[PDB]
Order: structure tokens, then sequence, then C-alpha cells
């Protein structure tokens, strides 16, 4: 009602312990602090799109996301995507400087915990591609669960 | 506080649509009605462990987990996977003949709301392996957000 505005910020953050899809497309919902992250091969509008409906599918659709100007965010494609769903898009002021501080905050917490939790199973530098997507939900757990 | 249980029903339902991977994961949070599918292209101990990982990330961790005795839920590799998040797992009265009814549920509207959405794109038979994830999503997010 007086509640917090339904805005999100998305990034994507490279982490090659997650090779060969390093590329973590982070979603932080900034109402809740709640995050989705997903996996990719490449950074595309593609991927992008279906980083967005996997976060929509957990997390209700939005009434706006907020990115930097990357081009997978900002191509004909991904606009006409968001477009389809009916949610604004914006990359804040044209040199915000700032204005994505949370997804950043999440970026850098997320791959801490990655690193903590691969270290932890024995896994130093590469994590076995079998186990990724289990280490992946737990990271993700681990910050959105208390 | 008082409060319902976090209880969880899960089960495996078939769907063509989806081929190769036509095996649904579905959750069901009994204490929220929320509703968690991922697919898979074959019933294993590992595919019901990754489903169940991909749920608590993003529903968090259960207090137990009800289920058939299908072999991918009773096998000891399953029974540890629960032993080590701390899970209970209970199959409830053996014939119980019911006890899952609100998993059945989810399962049959889960398939519904996928061929309508399917027909709508314009696929009756088979949806295409490209858009079968965000289809899902889709199917997953009409159930859950209102
Ligand atoms: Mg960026
Ligand atoms: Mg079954």
């Amino acid at each position: 009602g007086l509640g917090p505005l339904q805005i999100w910020q998305t990034d994507f953050t490279l982490e090659p312990r997650m090779a060969p899809r390093s590329w973590l497309a982070v979603t932080v919902d900034t109402a809740s602090s709640a995050i989705v992250v997903t996996q990719h091969g490449r950074v595309t509008s593609v991927a992008a799109q279906h980083h967005w409906a996997t976060a929509i599918a957990v997390l209700g659709r939005p009434k706006a996301i907020k990115t930097d100007n990357g081009s997978c965010f900002t191509s004909k494609s991904t606009r006409e995507w968001l477009a389809r769903w009916g949610i604004a898009h914006t990359t804040g002021i044209p040199g915000n400087s700032q204005g994505q501080a949370m997804v950043e905050r999440a970026n850098r917490l997320l791959k801490d915990k990655i690193r903590v939790l691969a270290e932890g199973d024995g896994f130093m530098k590469r994590i076995p591609t079998s186990k990724q997507g289990e280490l992946l939900a737990k990271a993700m757990y681990a910050l959105n669960h208390f």
C-alpha cells in the first residue's frame, strides 16, 4: 500500500569458477532484497530474457527493471521482450555513476559465497560441471534464506 | 507461530510436449500453495535432488517433504541427500491412497496451462526445444502469481 515499489536491478557478472557457463545473471528485487541468479554461456540479449523469465516465475512481474547500458539490455530484441511483458525499463541517469549499488553488492556477496562453498567441497579452481547447478542453488539459498 | 507447518509434496509427471526433457518434477509448498517446477530428461535419484536444490533456493528449506514410493525418492542416494540437508522425508501411510492430492492437482493444472500457453503460441504438438524454458517459466508464473 505504502510499501516499496516493485523495482528490480539486474546485471551480469563473470565467474570463471562456473565455466563454461561463467556468465552469471543476477537480479535483486529492491523491495525485498531477494536475489535470483542463473548461469549462461554467453552474454546475449536472449540470455537476459531467459534470466528474467526465470526471475518472473520466482518473484512475480515487477513494475520496472533498472540495468546499466550493456547492449544485451538495450537491444531492440530485449526492448520488445520487456514491452511484451508490460515492464518498464530504465538505465537511470545517463552517468548515474551508481543507481545500482544494490546489484553491485549482490554480485560481490554471490561470488564470495560461491568461492567459500566450492572450497568447502574441495574445489579450489573451476567447479566440476556436474556440481555447478546445486552449488549455485546453495549459494542463492544462503543469500536469501535465514 | 500458529502458522502452517513447512511441509512440501513433490512428484514427477510426464509431459511429452516438453520432450526430450519431458519429465517434470513438481513441488507444492503446502503452507503457501507455491509451486516450483523443473524439467529433466530421465527420472533418476539425481534428477529429484537437482529439483529440490532449485526448490530450496526459491522457497527456503522445509521441515519435511512428502512423496510417493517412487524409487528415485526412496533410494539410498536420495535418502542421504535429504539427511545432509536435515530434511525429514515421509511417504505417509503405506497405502494412503491420497495424502498428496495437492501435488496431484498441481500436476493437472500445470499440464493444462502448458497446453493452453503452447497452443496460444501456435505449438500444437511438441514445443520447440529452444522455447520450452520460457514457456515453463510462464506456466509457473501463471500458477503462482496473481
Ligand atoms: Mg553490467
Ligand atoms: Mg509419482
